[PDB]
Parts: C-alpha cells; structure tokens; sequence
C-alpha cells in the first residue's frame, strides 16, 4: 500500500546489543535453574507513522533451542546462546506478529530466547525491535496454533527478562555471517584453465522468475578476484575489489516475479574468480537462495547492455565452476559482514 522509494544500499546489520533474553518467570531468579520445557512468546508489532513495513532481518539465540514464525509461518528453526542465527523474512506493511517456541532441554539449567528484528520500510529507514518484556507468553506449554494470529493473547502475562547482551549468564552470542559462503562456487568464464585465467573482463548473469510468488527483497552477498561490478535489473547496485573481504547488499524495491542479477568481474592476472550467495524473500514467508554455479551463464567479450534483464543470452556460455568455496588459492578465510 505503500511505493517503495528505498533502494539498493550497504547491508546493514541487525545487532544483538539493546536486545533482552527472556523466558517465563517460573523461576523468578534470571538465569535461574529451570525445569525442561517448552514455552510460547509472542509480539504484535505495528508500523510507525505514514510507513511501511517490508522486510526484516533477524538474529535469534537460544538456550536451549527454538523455533520461529512470522505472521503464522515457520520462518526457522534453531539452538543455541552462544553464536546467533541470521533468518530474513517479508513483511505485512502495517502490522506483524511474531512468535517463538523455546525449549530449555537440560533439567536445572537456565532458560531463554534471545532477538533482534532489524525492520525495513518503504521509504528506506529501519528500526531495530527486540526481544523483552513487552512480548507475551504462558507458564504452561504452547497451545495449539500460538503462532497464528487468530490466537488472542490478551491475558497472556509479560515475558520475564533472564538477561542483557552484556550482562547475563549467557555472555554476547556473536553474530553469525550475513549469508553463507559455504554453498556457492568460485565461477568464471572457460578461459580460466590451470589456476589461469587472461586478464580481461568477463560478464555473468543470473534470472530468477517465480511467475506464482511475489519477491519483495534480496540480500546478496560477493567478492571476486580481483574486482566486480554487481546490477540488479539493470541498475548498478555496488563494487568491490577485494577476494579476501567480501560485501554484502540489500535490494528492498524488488520486481515482484523477475528479477535479473548481473555481474562484470575483471581479472587483474593470475587465477581468478566470482562467487556470490543470494537470497530472496517472498511474501508468503518463504525464502529462495541461489548461488554462484553453472546455472549462471558468462561471456567472455562483455556486450553493451549485458546488464539489462531482457538481453538474448545466444552465445553466453555456461558459468565454469572454478571450485566450491574452500578452495585455493583464496581458503575459507573470506571475512563475511555480520547478520
Ligand atoms: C528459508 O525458509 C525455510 C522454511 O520456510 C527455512 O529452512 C528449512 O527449514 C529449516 C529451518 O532452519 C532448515 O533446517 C532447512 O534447511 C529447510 N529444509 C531442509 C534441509 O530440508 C529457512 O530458515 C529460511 N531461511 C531464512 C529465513 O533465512
Ligand atoms: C496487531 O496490532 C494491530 C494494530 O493495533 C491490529 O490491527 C487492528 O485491529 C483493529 C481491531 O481489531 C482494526 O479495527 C484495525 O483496523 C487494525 N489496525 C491497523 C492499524 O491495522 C492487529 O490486529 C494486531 N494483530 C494481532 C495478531 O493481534
Ligand atoms: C567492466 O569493468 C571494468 C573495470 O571496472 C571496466 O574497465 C574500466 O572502465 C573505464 C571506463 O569508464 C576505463 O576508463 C578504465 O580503463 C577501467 N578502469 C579500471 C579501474 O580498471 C569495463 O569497461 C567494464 N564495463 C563493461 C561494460 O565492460
Ligand atoms: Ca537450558
Ligand atoms: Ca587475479
């Protein structure tokens, strides 16, 4: 309901520093012993002003395991307090109810969930929501169905804070990567032979085109030996130069079914490469993730408009799969910006 003037920028992360771990109270002692158990929490969370809300990046950790749903859906499923996870979801544009299952699985033991939800509206601002005692929960396992919104909670009680990032019996969980690299493939074009490759630039192009969903954002993630140059249906969304630090991109104005990420990489001397992770959100709360892989299609003489998302692709060849992320010579050492 709203036009969406956000565009492509800089991911920016979703952070765990003003957030809350909380559980039920049964045990009035945060960080206490508690019983094992399973244990709803639930916010309703509303748009400010004349905004839209579109998408979220989330950061979830737990002691000892959890699940999470957005709007009704199961959006992930997760365990542990000391590394966070990184889930991404669309949203309603004026209000979102989300709602998590706990579990404390180890008897005398302390218990909670842990969130941070960083939301982005229409016009390209953002704020953070986090897990406290403004959210809802019950001292009784989860009824059937809590995670949807027909589900009242109006005499649900508060949630009871275990805990602050810095200050509880958990410690800071650290952040996970934005995206894995783990999973996609150093590419290039067919000229890069025996650690090779020439020193020109190469293109790469990759389409997405669900005609049944609706995509509303993308994040990407990549870095290429040595430079690249990354368009999103034509538009320049960022570059980088470096294969041992990679950037990460947030895309909020999505094409609602097609959608066209295209790349020119240049090759300095020596071996080279692209690699790239992508995720797109749907707004029935799934998600789709596309990677670097021979399903991308490369040239070797860049054409004019080799970024527009309609170009005939006659006489691109298939991607060359240089290797898995891993390999040499650039390792696994890639630093990954922050969920
Ligand atoms: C993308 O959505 C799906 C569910 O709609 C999520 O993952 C599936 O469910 C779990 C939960 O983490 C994963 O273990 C599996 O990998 C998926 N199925 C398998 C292996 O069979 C996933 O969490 C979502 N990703 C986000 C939100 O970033
Ligand atoms: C989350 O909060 C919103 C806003 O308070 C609720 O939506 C409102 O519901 C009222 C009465 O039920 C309607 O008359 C309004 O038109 C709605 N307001 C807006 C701004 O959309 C919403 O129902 C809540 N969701 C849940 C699951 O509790
Ligand atoms: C692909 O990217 C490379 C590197 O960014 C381009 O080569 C550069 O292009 C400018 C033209 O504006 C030249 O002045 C420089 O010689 C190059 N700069 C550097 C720093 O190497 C190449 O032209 C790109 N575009 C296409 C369509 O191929
Ligand atoms: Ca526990
Ligand atoms: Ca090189």
């Amino acid at each position: 309901t709203c036009k969406i003037t956000a565009t492509p920028s800089q991911f920016q992360p979703a952070l765990l520093n003003a957030s809350k771990w909380i559980w039920t109270g049964e045990n009035p002692i945060p960080g206490g012993s508690n019983i094992i158990s399973t244990r709803p929490f639930r916010k309703n969370i509303t748009a400010p002003c004349g905004k839209c809300s579109v998408c979220a990046t989330i950061v979830v950790a737990s002691d000892d395991a959890h699940t999470f749903y957005v709007n009704g859906v199961r959006i992930g499923t997760g365990a542990g307090f000391r590394q966070g996870q990184a889930l991404f979801v669309a949203l309603q544009p004026t209000w979102n109810l989300f709602a998590i299952a706990g579990q404390n699985l180890v008897a005398n033991s302390p218990a909670g969930i842990m969130a941070s939800i960083l939301v982005h509206f229409s016009d390209g601002t953002s704020e953070t929501f986090v897990t406290d005692e403004s959210w809802k929960t019950l001292r009784a396992a989860p009824p059937e169905n809590f995670q949807l919104p027909s589900t009242n909670d109006s005499n649900w009680p508060s949630a009871a804070v275990q805990g602050a990032y810095q200050n509880s019996v958990w410690g800071p969980p650290v952040l996970p990567p934005v995206l894995p690299l783990r999973g996609s493939n150093w590419i290039w074009t067919s000229d890069n032979v025996n650690g090779a490759a020439p020193v020109g630039s190469r293109a790469f192009r990759k389409t997405v085109n669900q005609c049944t969903k609706v995509a509303v954002c993308a994040t990407v993630l990549i870095a290429a030996d040595d430079r690249y140059t990354l368009y999103v249906n034509g538009a320049t969304v960022g570059s980088g130069s470096s294969y041992t630090v990679a950037d990460a991109y947030t895309i909020p104005n999505l094409h609602p079914t097609f959608n066209t990420f295209a790349i020119n990489a240049t090759n300095g001397g020596g071996p080279a490469g692209v690699i790239a992770t992508i995720l797109i959100t749907y707004s029935d709360g799934s998600n789709e993730t596309v990677v670097t892989d021979a399903s991308w299609k490369a040239i070797q003489t860049i054409p004019q408009g080799f970024q527009p998302p309609l170009i005939d692709e006659f006489g691109w060849e298939s991607a060359k799969i240089i290797g898995a992320f891993g390999v040499a010579p650039w390792g696994a050492g890639m630093v990954i910006p922050s969920a």
